[PDB]
């Protein structure tokens, strides 16, 4: 796994509600976020399947 399914997940500086996944290495499990709408980060992901193909095991 890529070293950004460490990072913690980034909302940013926009002010919209776009709720996206994120890997949470702690949990090893794909979980939501609020993210602002601009200025994204690659732990974020608008599919749990893409969250979990791209940063998961078990």
């Amino acid at each position: 796994r890529p070293d950004f399914c460490l990072e913690p997940p980034y909302t940013g500086p926009c002010k919209a509600r776009i709720i996206r996944y994120f890997y949470n290495a702690k949990a090893g499990l794909c979980q939501t976020f609020v993210y602002g709408g601009c200025r994204a980060k690659r732990n974020n992901f608008k599919s749990a399947e893409d969250c979990m193909r791209t940063c998961g095991g078990a």
